[PDB]
């Protein structure tokens, strides 16, 4: 067991190993400090857990997130530095902290003030889609892709984070909001039961703001989004149709007066042919009907960039937990154990 020290930071209470030092406020599910950590050499992030076992929902929230984190190993995706409690047994166990790598910039962050080119964006949507092939052979739907949950650095290398934990609330997608323009039309209004297709609907989006400058379909709300939608990639057919589960939904989508897909050459003006043919491929209202991101990593758009021995999956995930029904100190327990058994990367 290492040895911990206190401090008060911002109203807030944070113990921590030896090995962290000068620990910063950086913002506010919890409180995040900025930190240099002397065992590696890296700065870091370090989150303490607000609430963590407060309800039963809290806990299992907790619980999953651990579990997430531990198992993601990829050069594309955000993973575990360290995990740590205070806590010497169970029995006094209460806060949780979470420490990876510190993030800089964003895809935000160039998107809106950076130039360019043609071989940029094959080089960052290349690197979304090798680590969603990764997330998706594990059965995990990120479910909330967009700019501000991409890092980027100087040399144009990218990590996914901030996966959907089931966390946004209804006036979180309320109104004139990125939380909602990123998201598949199924899920946005409920369709059907989604799956793993809805990351790529995400990414399309993503892809088209990079050659563009301009968010794809940035909506007032979630039926003027809908129309912006239906306006490029045509109004749904009958086999579509018959797919939507609510019979009120598949009635309004009935009483909209019928739209053929547009020209994607006069929508994207100027971009690679070969762009323009992986978007048609991506931004497909039949779910059913995308490409998959290995099949995307194999399109000619990447061939500067693809290499099949270098694009790895994951090990297995069991997710049996997320069916499971218990009582907020085995949530507690099974959090605990997972704390425990950490074992850090090289
Ligand atoms: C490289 C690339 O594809 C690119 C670059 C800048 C802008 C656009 N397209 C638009 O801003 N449009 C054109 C017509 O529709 C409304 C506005 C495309
Ligand atoms: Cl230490
Ligand atoms: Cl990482
Ligand atoms: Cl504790
Ligand atoms: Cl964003
Ligand atoms: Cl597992
Ligand atoms: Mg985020």
């Amino acid at each position: 067991r290492p040895t911990f020290y206190r401090q008060e930071l911002n109203k807030t209470i944070w113990e921590v190993p030896e090995r962290y030092q000068n620990l910063s406020p950086v913002g506010s599910y919890g409180s995040v400090c900025a930190a240099f950590d002397t065992k590696t050499g890296h700065r870091v992030a370090v989150k303490k857990l607000s609430r963590p076992f407060q309800s039963i929902i809290h806990a299992k929230r907790t619980y999953r997130e651990l579990r997430l984190l531990k198992h993601m190993k990829h050069e594309n995706v955000i993973g575990l530095l360290d995990v740590f409690t205070p806590a010497r047994s169970l029995e006094e166990f209460n806060d949780v902290y979470l420490v990876t790598h510190l993030m800089g910039a964003d895809l935000n962050n160039i998107v809106k003030c950076q130039k360019l080119t043609d071989d940029h964006v094959q080089f960052l949507i290349y690197q979304i889609l090798r680590g969603l092939k990764y997330i998706h052979s594990a059965d995990i739907i990120h479910r909330d892709l967009k700019p501000s949950n991409l890092a980027v650095n100087e040399d144009c290398e990218l990590k996914i984070l901030d996966f959907g934990l089931a966390r946004h609330t209804d006036d979180e997608m309320t109104g004139y909001v990125a939380t909602r323009w990123y998201r598949a039309p199924e899920i946005m209004l409920n369709w059907m039961h989604y799956n793993q297709t809805v990351d790529i609907w995400s990414v399309g989006c993503i892809m088209a703001e990079l050659l563009t400058g301009r968010t794809l379909f940035p909506g007032t709300d979630h039926i003027d989004q809908l129309k912006l939608i239906l306006r490029l990639v045509g109004t749904p057919g009958a086999e579509l149709l018959k797919k939507i589960s609510s019979e009120s939904a598949r009635n309004y989508i009935q009483s909209l007066a019928q739209m053929p897909k547009m020209n994607f050459a006069n929508v994207f003006i100027g971009a690679n042919p070969l762009a323009v043919d992986l978007l048609e491929k991506m931004l497909v209202l039949d779910s059913d009907k995308r490409i998959t991101a290995a099949q995307a990593l194999a399109h000619a758009y990447f061939a500067q960039y693809h290499d099949p021995d270098d694009e790895p999956v994951a090990d297995p995930y069991d997710q049996s937990f997320e069916s499971r029904d218990l009582l907020i100190d085995e949530w507690k327990s099974l959090t605990y154990d997972e704390v425990i058994s950490f074992v850090p990367p090289p």
